[PDB]
């Protein structure tokens, strides 16, 4: 299970995240990661991106978010998968 320190830390979204990012309400140059994982939650909540009978599974292959992460489909069950699609959309200040 992924540390605890790990969503303290300062991140700044490359364009298309940014752009994903202010669609939720995104204000800011700079985040915490804690601050992405609840803005990019409350996207696919808000889009119903998740499976409605199998609900762990976000699906976005005609989604920007699919653009973003590169893939068809995830489960939310895959935390270090999840860490590492969002790693690659930003940069660590
Ligand atoms: C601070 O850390 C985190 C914050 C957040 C998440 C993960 C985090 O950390 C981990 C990476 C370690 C994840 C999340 C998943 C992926 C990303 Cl790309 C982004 C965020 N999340 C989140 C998003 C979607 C879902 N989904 C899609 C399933 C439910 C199942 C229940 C279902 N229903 C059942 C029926 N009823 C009546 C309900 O009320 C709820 C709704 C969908 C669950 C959680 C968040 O909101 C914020
Ligand atoms: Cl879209």
């Amino acid at each position: 299970q992924i540390p605890a320190s790990e969503q303290e830390t300062l991140v700044r979204p490359k364009p298309l995240l940014l752009k994903l990012l202010k669609s939720v309400g995104a204000q800011k140059d700079t985040y915490t990661m804690k601050e992405v994982l609840f803005y990019l939650g409350q996207y696919i909540m808000t889009k119903r991106l998740y499976d409605e009978k199998q609900q762990h599974i976000v699906y976005c292959s005609n989604d920007l978010l699919g653009d973003l992460f590169g893939v068809p489909s995830f489960s939310v069950k895959e935390h270090r998968k999840i860490y590492t699609m969002i790693y690659r959309n930003l940069v660590v200040v």
